[PDB]
DNA sequence: AGCCGCGGAACAAACTTTTTGATCCGCAACCTACTGGATTGCGGCTCAAAAAGTTTGTTCCGCAACTGTAAATGTAATC
């Protein structure tokens, strides 16, 4: 349901199909709090429209499973904190790789333990319209980054 | 996600500083007067030889910031 409704608004998706869309991504770098740089790819203000519409599509036939407060709609930080306050003790994990190793590969496979299919065209146009090519060349290694409209979800 | 030059390293032949196992030669001893044989013996001193201790020329190992079309965004706070 992704390739048929692509050409109803804006009916450019012919062209930016070919012409590397996961290239058009633009790099700068935030300063924390204390030692450290934060690397940011954000996509072109053309970019993030298409991905909140394939967002707002995806959203139709999903579910995603509670005790996970990350980015659902109606959900701050509060919630997170009222489950912990009947707890005397707490141990607090940090995963590393933040979203920058998540690769395509593992998005297929868990849609389909998620069990909903996704058409071969389709499956290319999530490849190609939902990821950030770092190295910006051709057949390169496709990663999650952190900033796209699309990274939540 | 890829891998620049830089500098230690893991090895490995050459120098290089002593550990050892004889050989010697005064050197006081016998013996008797004294070179006594036709003698031993005994302790410093020195010898290369070789099992130990550096020293130096070569080969891989590792690692950083960001990449080719590309966002200035009123306030606070999250990954």
């Amino acid at each position: 349901d992704i390739e048929t409704t692509l050409q109803k608004a804006y009916p450019d998706f012919d062209v930016l199909l070919k012409s590397r869309p996961a290239t058009h991504y633009k790099v700068y770098k935030i300063p924390k709090r204390t030692i450290g740089y934060r690397i940011i790819a954000q996509p072109t203000p053309r970019v993030k429209a298409i991905q909140r519409d394939i967002i707002e599509i995806l959203k139709q036939h999903t579910h995603i499973h509670d005790a996970a407060t990350a980015y659902v709609d109606g959900k701050n930080i509060l919630d997170n904190a009222k489950i912990h306050q009947s707890s005397v003790y707490l141990l607090k994990l940090d995963l590393v790789n933040f979203f920058n190793k998540i690769t395509p590969e593992l998005l297929f496979k868990a849609l389909a333990r998620q069990k909903v299919d996704i058409s071969d065209t389709n499956k290319n146009l999530l490849k190609q319209f939902c990821f950030w090519n770092r190295t910006k060349r051709k057949n390169g290694a496709l990663v999650l980054s952190v900033g796209a409209p699309s990274s939540p979800f």
